[PDB]
């Protein structure tokens, strides 16, 4: 019975400012993406980056991070402290 034509808000671009370290291209360049749920983001520099348990050395690379390189003693660690940048939520049982 509802009458009126819709139009959803504009979407955001939480991109991934995932600056990887010597990456074959150069300077050290970002790791440009887009993405527009936080979901993603989060996901991305998890598995995209972070890489899953058969990855070889997990360390936060990011623009404005504060470890600027810093890794960390598990693989879980890393994620976590990468939420602080995607903006997302903190993570679960933090030890
Ligand atoms: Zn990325
Ligand atoms: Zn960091």
């Amino acid at each position: 019975g509802s009458s009126g034509s819709s139009g959803q808000p504009i979407k955001q671009e939480l991109s991934c400012k995932w600056i990887d370290e010597a990456q074959l291209s150069r300077p050290k360049k970002s790791c440009d993406r887009t993405f527009s749920t936080m979901h993603e983001l989060v996901t991305h520099v998890t598995m995209e980056h972070v890489g899953g348990p058969e990855q070889n050395n997990h360390v936060c690379y990011w623009e404005e991070c504060p470890r600027e390189g810093k890794s960390f003693k598990a693989k879980y660690k890393l994620v976590n402290h990468i939420r602080v940048h995607t903006g997302e939520k903190s993570g679960p049982s933090s030890g």
